[PDB]
């Protein structure tokens, strides 16, 4: 059984880990990145992305996360094909345990992300990435004065519509129960947008079926009510759905101090922001972010990490 | 005399300008920006930038920015081509002051940088671009395992001696003083690595003149002591002026939060983290960041400004 050494050990390789990786790498540091199951993140699951600062044209998740791999091993980054499964931060060094092995660290840094859940039907599956999306902010201008769904119950979902209603010509909010469960100034907003504005209601709906052609989404189908069978039909170009994230921090439980399973950083404007409750474990990317979740600002943070690292390892 | 009134402006054309602008344009805000002197930020005084993630090889500040510029265009951000000389922000809208006119917002993002104080000295000028650099983190590593040199008295100065003492195979503390004004922990550290280390200090010093050749800084001349014209060269490959920078922030004295000429952002891990002391007023990029200072972090910050905008414009 394996055990492995690295001064400096990143978790994920999405925008986060990797922009870790390449501050680390160009601080001399020899980082070690884990990738993870999914290789590249959650942007490897996308098309078209037009908010990535620098690339006006042409770029893709894929594109862009094959770019930041180079970028990552350009710099002789140790890229690690593992996951971790459990891990002891009351100790030092670090203890990480994945499956091809042990690893330990003097320094870690956790961007691990919070991917999105969606709704398990087979018709939402077949339209992921052309018309299906899971972030307003990311996919909803392409949606700009066209007709559009956002489905959830709380906070996020509510946001997604409240955003999407300067942008889209109509937002559609869809829920099984009857109201939404989201703190009362959303809710008064969405109600003033509903009275008089953008965004339509569909409340005590279940969406039955995404539907669309070789283009995209063109409709979604939603029944129920109460005690009848009541179907209804609304043509649609894309829907968001906004019920939920899933930070990957179990393997933290216990470990580090989290907020609604996200890892708690120092933050601050005074340097080494990206710190969690431990001295020397950092985190960065939508692990630690529940409210902007983009590229930039993941390596943004990804670049802060690298660097409280450093200043950490070097003792200050 | 003309007074232009848009929902969004955004003061500054470098990273953090321009990203906010893309977020904000493809937010649906139709945001207006004042590009101020130096269009395209500090990036434009530099040539090769190998820490922008997803761009492994042949970038430079300029093509970069170039490429802001092109994608703030893209998404119909109108920018305008002046300098605020000064503003109103205690009453609403807040109101901007020209050359080419008044401007008027709903919502305001400061991204005005933090550019730095060089010597003065013609052979520094000289250099530029070519081995004198303000920036260890960004032009350290072209200096793995070559002499530095370093000039400054201070934290900053400290700082990136430290930085590039794990980088370069010698670093040269260079300070007219005896001794350098920085926090305790940064002396200890600096010692250590003195007393057995990577650090060579050169105190009382005064820098004369930077020398090289057609490929860059060879060396450093040095002279004084105490009563007496004591003279001595270093050879040395990098040169970085540490003694400072300077906050755009003159035009919002007595109207923002302000420390040491950095403007104080609410920060956080709750959303409106470029948030002002001014409700409607956010920071972005140098301006409100003295520890990481990246175009990356700069970018980060530049998109959560155009977020929190955006949520601001909207009632949340
Ligand atoms: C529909 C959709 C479209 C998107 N398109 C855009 C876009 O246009 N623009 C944009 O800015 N953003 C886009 N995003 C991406 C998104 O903004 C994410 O917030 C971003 O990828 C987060 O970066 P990250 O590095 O923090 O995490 P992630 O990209 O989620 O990556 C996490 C990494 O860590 C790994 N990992 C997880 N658990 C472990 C473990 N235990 N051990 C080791 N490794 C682990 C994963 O395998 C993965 O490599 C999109 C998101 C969605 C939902
Ligand atoms: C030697 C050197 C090399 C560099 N190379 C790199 C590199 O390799 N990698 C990297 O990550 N970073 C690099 N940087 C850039 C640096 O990291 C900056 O921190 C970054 O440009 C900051 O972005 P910004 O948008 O906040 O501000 P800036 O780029 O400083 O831009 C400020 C903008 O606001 C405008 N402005 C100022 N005052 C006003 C006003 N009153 N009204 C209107 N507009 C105004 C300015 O004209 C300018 O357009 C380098 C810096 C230096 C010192």
């Amino acid at each position: 059984g394996t055990t492995k050494h690295s001064k400096l050990l990143i978790l994920g390789s999405g925008p986060a880990g990797y922009t870790a990786a390449v501050y680390a790498a160009r601080a001399n540091l020899q980082p070690v990145l884990i990738t993870g199951m999914e290789k590249g993140g959650q942007l490897t699951t996308t098309t078209e992305v037009e908010n990535w600062p620098g690339d006006p044209n042409d770029l893709t998740g894929p594109l862009l996360m094959e770019r930041m791999h180079e970028h990552a091993t350009k710099f002789e980054t140790e890229i690690i094909f593992d996951h971790i499964n459990k891990v002891d931060l009351q100790n030092r060094p670090f203890r990480l345990n994945g499956d091809n092995g042990e690893y330990t660290c003097d320094a870690l840094i956790i961007a691990t992300g919070a991917s999105a859940r969606y709704l398990g039907l087979p018709s939402e599956e077949a339209f992921k990435g052309r018309g299906v999306s899971a972030c307003a902010t990311c996919d909803g201008f392409f949606y700009r004065n066209q007709k559009v769904a956002v489905i959830g119950g709380g906070n996020t979902a509510v946001e997604e519509a409240l955003y999407l209603s300067n942008i889209a010509s109509e937002v559609h909010l869809i829920h099984r129960r009857d109201g939404f469960r989201a703190e009362k100034i959303l809710i008064k907003r969405l109600m003033d947008k509903v009275e008089n504005g953008n965004i339509i209601l569909h409340t005590n709906r279940t969406l039955e079926e995404v539907t669309g052609d070789q283009m995209g989404v063109t409709g979604v189908r939603l029944r129920d009510t109460q005690n009848s069978d009541n179907i209804e039909s609304l043509d649609v170009a894309g829907l968001f759905v906004a019920i939920g994230h899933s930070p990957n921090t179990a393997i933290f439980e216990g470990q580090l101090e989290l907020e609604n399973g996200y890892i708690k950083v120092q933050s601050g404007i005074h340097g080494n922001a990206t710190q969690t409750s431990i001295p020397g474990v950092f985190a960065a990317g939508d692990v630690m972010d529940h409210i902007y979740r983009q590229a930039i600002t993941s390596a943004g943070t990804g670049c802060m990490a690298a660097l409280d690292a450093e200043r950490y390892l070097d003792g200050l």
